[PDB]
């Protein structure tokens, strides 16, 4: 289980306690603990003197012009709690509120926020009960409110949220009373600080780049399936080819196409070209969303080495915005190239020899194989490239009194993003379909013997799922329950994810 | 209660039958099920003589080439079904599976598709029984997929769904059963009669199109309550100025202007012409998804003044795909006026002596009235503005085989419609809470005193609705759950539509 | 040739105006000229007893807090111009700057804007001489800049601009000198008359939407004519099929198609209801173009029959922002719809027993008929489709001292659509080869004897356009000079145009 | 002058080469001209043996089916030639001509293509005589009708081209003669080697990366510029604030910044973080497009280690048009940054105490200093933002007979990233009047006396370039002047990218 003491986390970290399978820890470090005390104890200094600081003794964003007086300090942090509730929409995914909890908590660990070391300690005992607070998807612009709505959550702020713990869903009040936790009245700083960030963005982001390295590792392993099924020529994945055009995602996509596996036509004879942009973009966000979601987005930053305040810009969030804008069109494009290939290999003008709509059998004359099955495919796959539209561009000029006049929108961006990522694990639950049933119907022509052990083990996890050519005649299955059977795999336990777990960990040894 | 008899329906009596605050009742005119039945007739006539004809006794779109040999032609049609079963994503409203219902129902008693009445008369008493089945929002390019799961539902087909009945969800099997239902064999052409056109796009679109209707109704009038908290000046919209500019549009938006209430800026001056397109293109779209409803949509069309058969294209939606797009775009464009109306009344800078932040008191130092609202609000017109962006540009020359090279994606585009509704209700919401504090810091200044009818009716209800300046300080209230409250009045009862229900029927009236 | 009385005129008219095809003259008149007398003295009068008017004795837009003394009025008209000449870019077609300055005439010619006589009399002149300003692409958000252009060109302003006339570029001064017209001292709010409206951007939408009428047209009879050499099946456009689905575009184009003229795939067989909302639209959009062309879109609106002045947002060009976005969705469509039609021509798959690549002679067994084309057509037609995206959406709020906070960007919106207009008039010289050479290799396997009139009176004036199945061996001709060709006929002479008259005339009794 | 032998050249170099500021000269390295003949010997040997070998003796892309006879081999290749003559549109720049010359000499420097030496050699004398082709800009989807255009004209193909020559235009045969060479017949496989690759959209791409590096150091000058007349805080760009956010973009930024110059708003405060994304983006796309036009793209691969022959796809320019993609959102966003600082610099509500609209005499009460030059900054940008949007998505499944499924649409969108590039420099002229206006403006509150080095070097480089507060009445000047002065400066001698070369090269050595 990981500890959580400021050091830098990666997505994989933040993945797995978003989905449950890691419980963190608080850092039991004395160098750690010992400089959220001392920055605590500046931010003491700092208001015992009177000092005259941004978010302590003035107004926030649009509104610092006015002063606060001392006696005031701590009631305007609380107040600013009271007034950033304003969350509605549809609720987020629960992933996203955990890792978004201890991404906080991992910065408040890193002693430039100035808050209070029992609030870390809330933070990460809420998230080790499996107590996460209910976050609807509107209300940021790249944090204040949807890290407003955790704050509130877990110092039982009167401003009543909602929180699932135990199964069931109940009144922050309650959830705080079975925690054996008391009502919090914030300090100086420590209500801003809770929510001055890009936490939340950069979890859902490092949720969607998590995904989206597992479902570029599927992508592929399915599109070498299909090319066998085409009869597609390994020519194409030479390391000639790839040695005189050496884009780093080329060679890394050959590799694994050589490994998995006149002339063709482009979606198979230009895979790995056509892969290359988008496996170092996906490296490349991976990188700069892991830098984004280990900074210290906190505005007053306090330096406890020289005890100094610095104004600081870096709760903005245009990474995050402009990097999930380019993952969403990353999975659109993959999202496209599978749409060609499965047109390819329903077509009989194509199909070098396949039946036509991949039909199991030819006796019953009324049979339509896969036809239904490619107009889902052919529904989805636009979404997915109608979402490669960025949202960066139209971000809002006269934001919260013209104040706010460059935000991003990283929270717009990256629900995007992961609506991107529900839509191509549907999407990819139709491929697979479309790429056992092919591969079925090529060894017959001439499944496991025509396939590597990477592509064999996602043929046999895909088999296994659906408790089984594939399909023989149209009405001896519902394929509406695959789909979910598959789906609900890649959005849970993951067994398809294993199965071509070794794709992802070369791409992650790669890049 | 409306008496479905193939004669064109209105977009308000196919959303209220979605709302389920109208019971559709099947015809009893002797004309219109005597023409169901020859057409029937029709139908049986084609099979006895084993007479060529697609659908009845060849293969479906891609695959027409292969004959079907008579003995099998029955069931060729349930086979359809059974491959049609690829129905995935997220469960539909059930407004919209209501409203294709009983757009069904209308299209087939129009007597040109060759249906049994049975299947009408299953598909009404469906509705009326309240046994709506679910649908998800994946499977159509625009309708085979989503309309074959009502199909299903109602003939008791081995490709079980699921059909939601007395608040229960159940088995389409159980479900039939409690209606004394028996399992239903489809004869010829029936399945394909069922599921070939574009009814659940046209409903989705019907719903997205009365909406709109009653949610520019209401930005207009949040639109004069904004002005009037301005100070704006009446004279943008003296007859004169829309007397010089004949678009219709701005004749009648400067009218409601004039009824509902050295230069102002742009978003208050010029406001009759910035709504001018967005109503006359609103008008367009009804009028427009009204035909296309009202159509019948099936392939093979029977003529039974001549019992002829008519190959057809009327199942392309590609209308409804370009309608919703500029639907969109409307909804976006009033978000986005609405914003910048709002940036004006939070900014004193432009308030014309508002309080920063429309903050209630000025005693406590520290309010931030609705800072953190227009923050909300600044999150979710970008997202309304994004999808203005169209969709059926993206669609696929490749789908089912490449027959359907051209398709439209009227389904995806009117599902998105509905996104972008759901979005702009949120906002609206918002933007009320804006209008409601605005209008009464301006009374204060000089808020029912400074309103007119309409306007006041809608202060009220909103007043009503959220049991009550209306914002003093900002710890006395949780605006989550006003927002709630609205936006919940918004999607279900109508309170707030109600009260600008006048300037719905004066739009309805004028176009 | 046109009279110009301020009476509306015709999107025709200001077309052929523009391509100097139609001479304007000035009314004679004597109400018209009378009220622009009478509009002058209302001015007159309001100046000499310092009556408080914006623009007369106050400041502009964003400054009109500033009073101006009377002694300065005349001055800062003169001094509007001096501000406003930001103009820079490419520079505009000159149809669009003789189009504007037609519409600026005749709105002025309606006697609201409060113009001597002679400022309209010194536009029709230079119409008529053919003076005409050179106008840049950049500088308005929908027309201070572009207008000023040419009202700094006609007066003789100090801020030279640079004017055509008898062929050769000159300054103003000088052809200002050659027309025998001295310089010219602008009256009170006769430099803010001649430039606050939105005649340019009308101007260029007028020129677009006359254009994409006939490319329309064109389109539809390419359409016909690879409809039959494809072998396609008449059936589709039935008069039952479009009788059932009633939408006004679907009749016109299927009753079009009737005359020019197991299933088809789509891009035939439901080629009435793809163009259905393309006609509709195309139609609405010359209505609404036409509607804004003809208003009086100045800001002080002056009313002679009361002598009021009355504050205006006329010059707010939303509409025609949002027709020329749509304007761009419909000739993408048409392109997309175009491209898939040909690669359906172009693949044996596909051909109905057409050779590969539309190629000629079969003896050259490395003849490569169309496949270039086919290559330059599929870089085209994304270019438009890419075009259907929306710019109105992007508008800025923080224009011209946040006064302009709603804009439009109609003038970046009707030159996307121009851009839009010279893309698909490349394409469409595409298209007719194709067209052409697949009709005659359909006549060789069962040209002119295939088509109806309208066809063959197209595909004639194309043999006779080239100078001449049409191609035969590869290298016998240049494909670069039939394009050349064409493209300049349609840009030009439009023989093409005149041959596809017919459809053109029936669009516009029909719609 | 730069030594032209297949070694990876920079992207300085090509640009330098495409605006004639280095000339060309062929490598007299023995081993590399060796190489060139192996090569071609290895193509000699398969023609002589009959070898079976794509495009040698086969087909071309989608009718590659098609056999050719030994003694038609050569032919074919000149037959590619004509029918890849289908180059329309609008003239590309020379400078894009000259670069796609320098790197497809390159390309086939490195010995993988199978051309003649001598080949090479009239590319490199055209390119050395400045004998230029002239070549448009539609006709390629990601390179055979561009290139081919370079092709006919270097080698005197039958297909006349038009090369300009001696600052002349004239036929492809007559520059030839007056170039004392005589036409040349292409041997097998050359003529394919010389169209086949991506080094035509790598050549716009590398002209638009150079131009966009220079294009972000002049926008951080002016900002810098820009922050300082507004008075903004230098404590933004403190180290400790970068530290805590180690993107490595935002440190390189900050310390511009540093270098360069209760709380500002976020488009100055946030600058750093705003510009990291951006700063990144275009070191990764410079890098990727580095790579590219240096790569070997011919599809025959010819290895003489092994004297094998390999297929490849590394013809296919995704990656291309993915990065160009990248480049046009990263010169939107600037172009956004920059409006959003000039409307803070016009408004004296967010002036901190300059003139509206920067008038420059505040005697003269009609003075309306640079709002019309805001106008056209507000009416540039938006296209910018505009042109963010992605044109890679739209690419054509049916392009090519179906058998360039995937492309990538390189081509369209390098010539967009340029169309942005020409827009941005339009935008960056507006900008530098606007912060050379507002420094002098706010000197005199308190123009070179707050300014550093490189500021200063830009403030007195735009000071000589327009010969000269900057604006003091509004008629002294025209501005159309001074924009054409700055763009031409920016498109041609570039002294505003010497004055700010200390941030080029400084981004160059960080990235």
């Amino acid at each position: 289980n990981p500890v959580l003491s400021g050091a830098p986390l990666s997505i994989n970290v933040v993945a797995d306690i978003g989905r449950q399978r890691l419980i963190p820890s608080l850092t039991d470090d004395e160098q750690v603990l010992n400089r959220v005390h001392a920055c605590r104890d500046v931010v003491q200094k700092a208001v015992r003197n009177n000092e005259r600081i941004y978010g302590i003794t003035t107004g926030f964003g649009g509104m610092s012009d006015i002063p606060i007086p001392p006696q005031h300090v701590a009631q305007t942090q609380d107040n600013l709690l009271a007034f950033l509730s304003t969350s509605t929409g549809a609720s987020l995914d629960p992933r996203h509120v955990r890792a978004a909890m201890a991404l906080r908590a991992n910065v408040l660990l890193q002693g430039r926020s100035g808050v209070r070391l029992e609030l870390i300690e809330r933070l990460v005992e809420f998230l080790r009960q499996d107590a996460i607070p209910v976050v609807c998807d509107l209300g940021s612009i790249g944090d204040l409110v949807p890290l407003g709505v955790i704050a509130r959550s877990i110092i039982g702020h009167p401003s009543t949220t909602q929180v699932k713990y135990q199964g069931e869903q109940a009144d922050s009040h309650d959830v705080l009373q079975q925690l054996n936790y008391s009502a919090l009245q914030l300090e100086a700083k420590e209500g801003l600080a809770l929510v001055n960030g890009t936490s939340f963005s950069s979890a859902i982001a490092a949720n969607c780049v998590f995904e989206s390295q597992r479902l570029l590792s599927l992508s592929l392993v399915l599109q070498s399936i299909m090319v066998r099924a085409l009869g597609g020529h390994p020519e194409a994945f030479h390391p000639f080819v790839d040695e005189n055009k050496p884009h780093p995602g080329q060679g890394w996509s050959a590799q694994m196409m050589r490994d998995l596996l006149a002339q063709d036509r482009y979606s198979l004879r230009c895979l790995a070209q056509y892969f290359a942009p988008i496996v170092e973009g996906i490296a490349q966000i991976s990188q700069s969303i892991s830098t984004e979601m280990n900074a210290v987005s906190d505005n007053p930053l306090i330096d406890v080495d020289t005890g100094r305040f610095h104004q600081s810009g870096n709760f903005l969030g245009q990474y995050v915005a402009m990097s999930m804008d380019q993952l969403r069109r990353h999975l659109g494009l993959l999202a496209k190239h599978l749409d060609v290939q499965i047109a390819q290999l329903v077509a009989p003008a194509f199909n070098n020899g396949l039946p036509a709509s991949l039909r199991g059998n030819s006796s019953r004359p009324f049979n339509m194989g896969l036809k239904g099955l490619q107009i889902t495919g052919n529904s989805i796959m636009p979404l997915l490239t109608y979402l490669g539209n960025p949202l960066t561009e139209h971000f809002p000029t006269h934001a919260e009194e013209f104040n706010q006049n460059i935000n991003g929108l990283s929270w717009g961006s990256a629900n995007l993003a992961w609506r991107s990522v529900q839509l191509f694990q549907h999407y990819l639950s139709v491929a697979s379909i479309f790429a056992v049933q092919a591969i079925d119907l090529r060894a017959g022509l001439e499944g496991r013997e025509l396939l590597g052990e990477t592509a064999t083990e996602l043929y046999e996890t895909v088999y296994d799922l659906l408790e089984r050519p594939f399909l023989f005649n149209d009405d001896e299955q519902s394929l509406e329950v695959d789909l979910q059977m598959l789906n609900g795999d890649l959005a849970g336990a993951g067994r398809m994810h294993e199965a071509v777990s070794s794709v992802t960990d070369s791409f992650l040894a790669e890049f």
